[PDB]
């Protein structure tokens, strides 16, 4: 059976497991349930399922090694489906949070789902909140007398916190630390002294990797019992940078990505956000360039909006993307190889991983 | 050493073992550390503390008629303050989230934290995560290796998720149920229909009384290994019931306490909330009484709260509110009397809760 299918064939079993409990155990009506049924399709569907189905691959890579009976299979299999869905719905409870928090209007060529007509934020903020409720939901149903199950919601805690963290590094980002304060409206920095790159690299290492690339190959590794096959500390390096890599192909897009290809207006510029374009473009500015970015980042007016993409067109940060791209290239190759002394099944679901990612 | 005294002792503890956590393990630097201080004292201190005071006092009671060693009575103690403090975190990520989500301007005489100059909704909604991220950090560090932690954690999970279940029972309370609908914006119920006692009953019980009188009371029984002295659909059904008595005192209080007394301006009348006091008001109004309602509920124009408080003092329901009263005391005493058969002690405890409910 197709994984793909599986694992759509699984979103549909858990929907009507969540709803069915929300009326035997919760006292729910189905109008209500209706409800949360949409809101649960137009939040966890339509994208291209990577993080849920990365579980499930490196969950077939094993099985390909591995004796077992059939049903052992099947039971792997599910498993896999079922975390891989804990993390479409993790995933689908940040965008639906951070799309509140940061005024979003569109997310996929749709309206963020605050800003549904009968939604409203006062209910998308509890919707996210229950969309991350189903993840454990699902964990303690499913995976009941499973051996992985402390290891699996223990690292899926961890990974749910790394990344509210790094979301509190991506709002903070364009202001300065040392005037942070909960009493004082905060100003955008001046300076930008901290558009490094150490500091851009914490932000994305926490805002999208431990979710999008570290979570989806351990749970991989957890339904499989395979952890032993794998150097952890290898585990999280490629991780954290195939990750990173994604993160700073985002931010060019969001810059230079036509909206109706993006499915959104990209307004990182507008936001101040301490995007790897501003940071590469301040790596090698003079001191005109400087005043300039300065005198228009962080600012709504069009125009200044247009004068920031032309300093960024006009500092060619296609070059520097390209010996990014090449450093990253080798480091990962590099990484693959470490991994293939314990495990070529793991190495190889990593080198796929690598591809979706460095070709979409 | 004397209850509080080690509550608050453990509150600096766990305060401090987070922010050394996010130091070491999650790359904090030392004013976002100082920023989440804050959130934490001014989200999580300067109530009265009455959930997570429960469960040391459960734990309390049944350290007086059991044997242990010293260090157990201690270890049992310390575990009781961190499970109380779990229980305050978890409130306070819903009172930073719920405030946010109503619109509400004050809690407790100050600002809600969204509110304050330097956090705002973009971050608010993040720090209320991060709170309750907190708790499930708090247990798997303190509570690893201890044989509750399963049961502990699962029973969490179940109260987080009927609470946040409760919030949208509350929030579409005012809304017909069959005309919910993401598509389309929600108008106020017009006809009242579903402003019965069975419908507010279950909005109550979600809403409040699984976080508030269940979670401290069955982690109470949790640390200290006493699951057993207790027949839990009695917990159940007496936690259920003395948390519907706190709501309804709470929905009075939110009319006719004075703003400053309350800490608050109760702005239920204007939000068409289903309040006791809606409630009871129909269920003893004639046609007229019940037209005039209508054409004044939910609507800010002081002058049409004006007429929905005159309605509430002219129906008199004191009278309703004195039975309601003489009812729950009755059902209560018998509720405690069935818990005397397994456990004077944890009968006593439910017996404490009960009359600091009923006096404040
Ligand atoms: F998913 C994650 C994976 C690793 C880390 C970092 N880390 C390393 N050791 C840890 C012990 C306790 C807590 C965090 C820890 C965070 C999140
Ligand atoms: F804290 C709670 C305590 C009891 C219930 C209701 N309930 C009863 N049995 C259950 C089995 C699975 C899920 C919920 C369940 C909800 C929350």
């Amino acid at each position: 059976m197709a994984s793909m299918e599986r694992f759509l064939s699984v979103y549909d079993e858990v929907q009507a497991f969540l709803l069915d409990q929300l009326q035997s155990k919760y006292e729910i009506d189905p109008n209500r349930a209706r409800y949360l049924r949409i809101m649960m399709d137009t939040t966890c569907l339509g994208g291209k399922y990577f993080r849920g189905m990365t579980v499930v691959n490196v969950a077939e890579g094993f099985l390909a090694v591995t004796q077992h009976d059939e049903a052992t299979k099947e039971r792997i299999l599910h498993d896999a489906c079922v975390g891989g869905w804990m993390i479409e719905f993790l995933q689908a409870h940040y965008l639906v949070e951070d799309d509140i928090m940061d005024g979003s209007v569109m997310r996929r060529g749709k309206p963020c789902w605050y800003r549904f007509p009968g939604v409203t934020t006062q209910c998308a903020i509890n919707d996210g909140i229950i969309l991350k409720s189903w993840t454990q939901i699902m964990a303690w149903h499913y995976f009941a007398d499973r051996p992985f199950l402390k290891d699996l919601l223990c690292l899926f805690q961890k990974v749910d916190y790394a990344t509210a963290v790094g979301q509190m590094y991506d709002v903070t980002s364009m202001c300065d630390s040392n005037k942070l304060d909960p009493e004082v409206a905060q100003p955008m920095t001046t300076d930008f002294a901290e558009f490094t790159p150490a500091i851009y690299k914490r932000i994305v290492k926490y805002k999208t990797t431990f979710y999008t690339y570290l979570l989806p190959l351990v749970m991989g590794l957890l339904v499989s019992e395979a952890a032993a096959s794998v150097e952890m500390n290898l585990v999280e390096r490629v991780a954290h940078l195939i990750g990173e890599y994604f993160q700073v192909q985002d931010d060019v897009m969001d810059c230079f990505t036509p909206p109706e290809q993006l499915g959104k207006v990209g307004t990182d510029i507008e936001d101040a956000k301490c995007s790897w374009l501003a940071v590469t473009f301040l790596g090698k500015a003079n001191a005109a360039q400087v005043a300039e970015f300065k005198a228009n980042y962080g600012e709504k007016d069009p125009a200044k909006v247009a004068v920031v993409k032309r300093l960024y067109s006009k500092a060619n940060l296609q070059a520097d993307f390209a010996a990014y791209e090449a450093e990253v290239v080798r480091e990962v190759e590099s990484l693959i190889e470490q991994l293939k002394v314990k495990s070529p099944t793991f190495a190889e679901s990593v080198a796929v991983v690598w591809e979706k990612t460095h070709k979409r």
